[PDB]
């Protein structure tokens, strides 16, 4: 396309590429949009946060498994058949049976139980240095997702592991001896997943599993579209929050003047959790979209087939949007939210619950503990899609 002539070039898939580099700042101020080898990249606000419910964009993910070679197996029989792979009426058949939950009244009853948790594991955390990730971002989100799923709760580090050892954006790939893996992991999970579907077929109970049971039971879905459906609760709700979780650390880590604001004033923690979301959301990349029809949007016109990515990092440093985008700031007014959870009607199913987890979190350890202190070397996550710390070696003071 000739109107892709003076866009800027980002590869995002480069191990040398950072978001925070110069040049990706002077991307976003010259151009809304950025040429990259998947996908254009919307790097503005405004722009990425329309274009996530725009009409004229379908969803992009069948799109990147094809377009990276994912080979043919089990694990891409999963990425392009997973809810975020799916539009029009079977994407809202399949959503709105895991809804429920979900619902922002029904997150209310579950905040006590979210809060107790927080509360239980502040008190088993070790006394020197210690892994965050191992101590406090992996079995919260473990147990909630446990809870919300009926499995017993004392399984939570086997159900957190078994998405440990599926990691999807490996997969995003044609190597075939890392596929072996991934394809591994998959298998166990659904094994565990089976069992437990098993179980709630003959005796429903109140939780999310028996609830899509139920809907299988009145022939809403098929049994692949069942588990298929209670594999991508678990992975999209557990991955996220646990590396959500570790990157609010290590911005407190960096600026425990804050973390102080929050323990003299515990109300703070509703935003303080958004300017975590905005200065380091865990999906840099939130939205994959492909155009469904030929659009122009500021020019730069995008014909059927091309994919739109939105870069969440890269907007929410957007200085047209928010005062002093690039210092990590708590106290300061916000007139728009963090996008951290993308748009439209593929909108992160679990926003509330995200944001209570983080919210319940970031109070209750700032209010009962010293600034956090990041006590060695930090384990990254390189692949595409979640970014965050794998391993988070902090102490409290
Ligand atoms: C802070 C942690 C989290 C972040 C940053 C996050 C972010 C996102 C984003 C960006 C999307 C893509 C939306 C789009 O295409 O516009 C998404 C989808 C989704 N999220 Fe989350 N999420 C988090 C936690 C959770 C939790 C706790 C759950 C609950 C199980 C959850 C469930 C889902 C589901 C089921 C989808 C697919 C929905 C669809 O395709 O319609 N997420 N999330
Ligand atoms: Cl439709």
């Amino acid at each position: 396309e000739p109107s892709w002539a003076d866009l800027p070039f980002l590869d995002f898939t480069d191990p040398n590429f950072s978001w925070d580099s110069p040049e990706v700042a002077e991307a976003r101020e010259k151009s809304w949009i950025a040429r990259t080898p998947l996908a254009l990249l919307v790097l503005r606000y405004a722009e990425a946060d329309q274009l996530a419910r725009d009409k004229r964009l379908i969803s992009g993910f069948r799109g990147l498994v094809d377009m990276v070679g994912t080979p043919e197996g089990p694990v891409r029989d999963f990425m392009v058949d997973f809810l975020q792979s799916l539009d029009g009426a079977d994407h809202r058949r399949l959503r709105g049976l895991a809804t429920h939950p979900f619902t922002p009244r029904r997150i209310t009853a579950v905040q006590p139980f979210v809060r107790s948790t927080v509360e239980q594991l502040i008190d088993k955390l070790p006394q020197g240095d210690f892994d965050f990730v191992q101590h406090f971002p992996h079995p919260l989100p473990a147990l909630v997702m446990c809870q919300l799923l009926g499995f017993p709760l004392e399984d939570y580090d086997t159900v957190g592991r078994l998405s440990i050892e599926t990691n999807l954006g490996l997969a995003l790939s044609n190597d075939q001896d890392i596929l072996v893996k991934v394809e591994q992991g998959l298998g166990r999970m659904f094994d565990y997943l089976v069992a437990a579907i098993e179980k709630r077929k003959v005796e429903p109970g109140d939780d999310l599993t028996s609830d899509i049971v139920r809907a299988f039971h009145d022939g809403v879905l098929d049994d692949y579209e069942l588990r298929t459906l209670v594999a991508t609760v678990l992975v999209a709700g557990y991955e996220t929050t646990n590396h959500q979780l570790a990157l609010a650390m290590y911005d407190f880590a960096q600026h425990p003047d804050q973390w102080m604001k929050i323990k003299e004033n515990p109300e703070l923690a509703p935003q303080a959790v958004e300017e975590v979301l905005r200065w380091s959301p865990t999906l840099p990349v939130t939205a994959t979209r492909v155009a469904a029809e030929d659009f122009e949007v500021n020019g730069v016109r995008i014909p059927t087939g091309t994919p739109v990515f939105m870069c969440a990092h890269v907007a929410h440093r957007d200085p047209r949007v928010f005062a002093d985008a690039d210092r990590f700031d708590i106290t300061v007014k916000r007139e728009a939210p963090s996008i951290a959870f993308g748009g439209g009607p593929h909108f992160c199913l679990g926003t509330a619950l995200a944001r209570l987890e983080l919210t319940e979190a970031v109070a209750a350890l700032a209010t009962r503990l010293d600034p956090p202190q990041i006590a060695g070397e930090i384990t990254w996550r390189h692949e595409l899609g979640v970014a965050g710390p794998d391993a988070l070696p902090l102490r409290f003071g």
